[PDB]
């Protein structure tokens, strides 16, 4: 029986190939995750089939039907075996699946364009604007943050005119590119090292992480899979091949 | 039935009280895990007693009897129901006992006197050395490593006359502090942390962590405990509560 | 009886002399490897003729049919006596015909167009882009490199916008000339210095070698040639004969 | 079937450990050639004991007895099966012994204190002296050098007040680490290097190599080694071992 391994296209995770219509099955991606989800087959000896997630999403649950869907949704309902991809380990989730030991740590990190080195020295001036999505786990980070720094910044940006908050990650990259350091974006930090790492190289990212969060391979309730796939995870942590696979994908094949 | 609770003294995460002998019973600890396994105990509802591990070490598997010592010891052989400290997530550790998700990230970090702003700026110059514990996780991790930076270290290290390596985390520190500037030494972010919020604060972390590991609540394999303890660690990191006891015991009560 | 000795024209071990349509024989040719061979036969006492191999290849193994072609398929498939030609001694020439001790040493070189002193400053910075050809025994070498130096170059070489490698050394020289030192190129050290000792003069060798090589004389295993050559090889190496060959065709007759 | 393995007990090539006493067998011993006959006899498969030559010498033979004695002596007597050790390959030798291709290649070179960047620099002024052993192999090359550089340092050499000739290389390190830069030795590159990478650290190799040579694995004359022997070095040369086993023996072992 061929694992069916569910992913989303996000880079530098999952990504088509430049000649992928001319290859077929798993040659058609690249990426950390594939790297990922091959050592993980290697260690436990199974064959794999990747499938991108058809609904393109990370997986939630609405709130009138009460239904599951994209990647989360594809596991509680039996449509695929794992899943390998920068999944966040959240209390709804562990709650409807099973999460490994995370393969990568992340939090919030602040974008600016290539004065400020902290949170802490954001919150105290007034001149740099900055503000995040208008929904997701960041503004709500922020919306019921108790700290008092984190709760300052909650309510500038609350009471800012006009409108810091941008519909989604490209748009706020956009407006970081095009307010020439007067603004800064509020992001994970996994993304942005990544866009630090792509042309025209005009943002860095400043100070440390906000909060801890972590992305762990999904398996669904009560699989066999989980306690294996938890030991591989540990066992690729402890020999490295982790940092090696996160080297790679985004310091190697960095264009900056 | 009251939950036994294995922990290890170390501080800021368990230390003795003040006036503790006219202290009974959990009311003589106080620390960071004590306020964690408080909280667990609210959120899961039961009554529990603190207790030292006798033998004072975290646990490890001696290759002459295949017999845990530590804090996992006691979880495996039916002595303690829970372990609340800073015990990492290993393989081994793993293989033997169920760890919940990880409640602190930590890495190895480099101390020095209070430039050098990175791992490769010590790998680079020679006039400061560095050093590492004389056997431990770290010095696993530099022994045992792909990367040619980490290697290179970890060949100036064994290959350096005096040796750099000491004999427990105290002597490192007390060898960074005499050396005026000369060496450097190389431990747990956490406790790299800790240090430098204490007196006389002639001590300094810079840089990034080099690796990644985590600290989690380990329970006996099969343990009706598992499940709502890890829960338990996924609400209290969303709600900022593992935020607050971070900050509470590292900065609110620095002396520095 | 006449020694059949199979060379390959390249300069300056073998180059067709000016007015070679009035002449025959072995005064068509002139080169370092003609007066070798005239020393080799001088020491050893036979007539030779010498004669161009057919395909112009230095020799290798077909990866589908196990054929032998160039000086190499000559010498293996008992068409010549004997190659005295720039044949590098390589692993898998060693198993089908006897080599010489070495008359030439040489290695991977720098060249650029007249700072960098050495390869990991080439390595270090990104402003001079560097590639090797297109295939050839300086990729194997990058490829295979363990050090971290070689393999951050490899690193560099594959993933590069536009393509750094070349399609022939002709090529190559053509845009180190062009490029006005922004690009360099990784070639063997004699081609190196004697394109440096051309006109015009523009370009320079850098640095030292990366790996060593050599050229040898190449006999058919199992010969009565083997032994004398061999020891001929090394009287003319201790009586400073090559030393002066050398110099004769490299600098005695440059342009610079 | 035992395989006698002589050397000679030179630096860094082989030396005894420091707590040598306490250990027995192959363990007693180690260097560059200690490694190199750990691999040839993991090529070949063999079992090997080392053994030191007692004369202390390298090889030579008498001129009225005509009895070789060192290393090659116990080659041609069948005192041993295979000298792994820096043996350099000359004709006579060549002539009584069977040679691998050259496992390092090493020429002359100047050695001065930390004005001079090649020969004809030091054929050019008079302020410095230069001088060679007082007999060995560097002063023969230049009595009898054709080359007019070469020929007139040695008529410089050979019509100097004071001898600028030296007893032993010793003795010419500590004359140039005396002579406060008014002294330059020449020397084999390979040893000039290795003192370069020592302490005090006070000398420098500068310029480049005035003639080539090398060092071979030796097998007596007729043997069954000679052949899975060479390949053996041939493979080493093409992976890059012998590099690496360079690299860490000069200069990861250095103390400068
Ligand atoms: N992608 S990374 O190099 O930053 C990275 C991140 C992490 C790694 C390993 C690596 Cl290489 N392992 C840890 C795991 C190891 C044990 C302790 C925490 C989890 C269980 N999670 S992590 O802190 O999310
Ligand atoms: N700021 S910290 O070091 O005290 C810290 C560190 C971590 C926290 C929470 C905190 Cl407060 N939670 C994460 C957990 C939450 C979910 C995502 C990763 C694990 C599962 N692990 S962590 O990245 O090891
Ligand atoms: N100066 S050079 O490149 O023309 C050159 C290069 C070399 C020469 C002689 C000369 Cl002149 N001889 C040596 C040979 C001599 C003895 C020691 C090594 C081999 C056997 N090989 S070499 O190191 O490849
Ligand atoms: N860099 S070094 O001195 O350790 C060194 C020197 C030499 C090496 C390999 C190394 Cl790593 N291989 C060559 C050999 C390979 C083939 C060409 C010449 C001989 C046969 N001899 S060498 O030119 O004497
Ligand atoms: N791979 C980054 C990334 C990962 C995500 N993981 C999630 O579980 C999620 O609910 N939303 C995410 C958004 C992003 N994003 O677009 O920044
Ligand atoms: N930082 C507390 C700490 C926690 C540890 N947990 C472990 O499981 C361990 O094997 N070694 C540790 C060392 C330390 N230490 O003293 O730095
Ligand atoms: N004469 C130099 C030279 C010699 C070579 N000998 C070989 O056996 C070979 O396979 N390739 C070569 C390429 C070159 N080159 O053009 O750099
Ligand atoms: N450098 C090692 C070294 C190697 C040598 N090999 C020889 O075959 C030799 O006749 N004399 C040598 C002298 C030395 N030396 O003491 O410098």
């Amino acid at each position: 029986k061929t694992v069916v391994v569910t992913t989303i296209l996000e880079s530098p995770y999952v990504m088509m190939k430049k000649n992928h219509e001319m290859l077929e099955g798993n040659e058609r991606y690249e990426g950390y995750c594939v790297d990922l989800a091959a050592e993980i087959a290697k260690h436990c000896g199974f064959k794999y089939k990747l499938t991108i997630v058809g609904d393109g999403k990370y997986g939630a649950r609405d709130a009138d039907t009460k239904i599951w869907n994209g990647m989360v949704g594809e596991l509680v309902y039996g449509k695929a075996d794992i899943a390998i991809a920068p999944l966040t380990i959240t209390l709804v989730r562990e709650e409807v699946i099973d999460f490994s030991k995370p393969f990568m740590s992340l939090g919030i990190s602040i974008m600016i364009k290539k004065p400020i080195e902290s949170a802490e020295d954001l919150s105290k001036q007034t001149e740099i604007a900055y503000g995040t999505l208008d929904s997701g786990s960041t503004k709500e980070f922020f919306r019921r943050s108790k700290i008092a720094v984190f709760d300052k910044m909650w309510t500038y940006m609350r009471s800012a005119e006009p409108s810091v908050f941008v519909r989604t990650t490209a748009e706020g990259v956009a407006r970081v590119r095009k307010s020439k350091g007067k603004y800064a974006y509020l992001l994970e930090s996994t993304m942005n090292e990544y866009i630090e790492q792509r042309k025209p190289c005009d943002t860095m990212k400043v100070g440390g992480n906000l909060d801890s969060k972590g992305y762990g391979i999904a398996t669904p309730k009560g699989s066999s899979l989980g306690t294996p796939v938890n030991l591989a995870v540990l066992k690729l942590s402890e020999q490295g091949v982790l940092d090696k696979l996160k080297n790679k994908w985004w310091y190697d094949k960095g264009e900056c």
